[PDB]
């Protein structure tokens, strides 16, 4: 059995790290995830492990 990274969530079910100002460095300090794609939401956030009882296949 194993857990999986995951930070991709529903911008409104968002949990807020920071404030948006902050930067690459300082949301990488704590470990939040940071993205910066979209507005009007916030970038750094923290991450959400999904369980997946059924392992997938990736690149090796």
């Amino acid at each position: 059995e194993a857990q999986t990274e995951t930070c991709t969530v529903a911008p409104r079910e968002r949990q807020n790290c920071g404030f948006p100002g902050v930067t690459p460095s300082q949301c990488a300090n704590k470990g939040c995830c940071f993205d910066d794609t979209v507005r009007g939401v916030p970038w750094c956030f923290y991450p959400n492990t999904i369980d997946v009882p059924p392992e997938e296949e990736s690149e090796f």
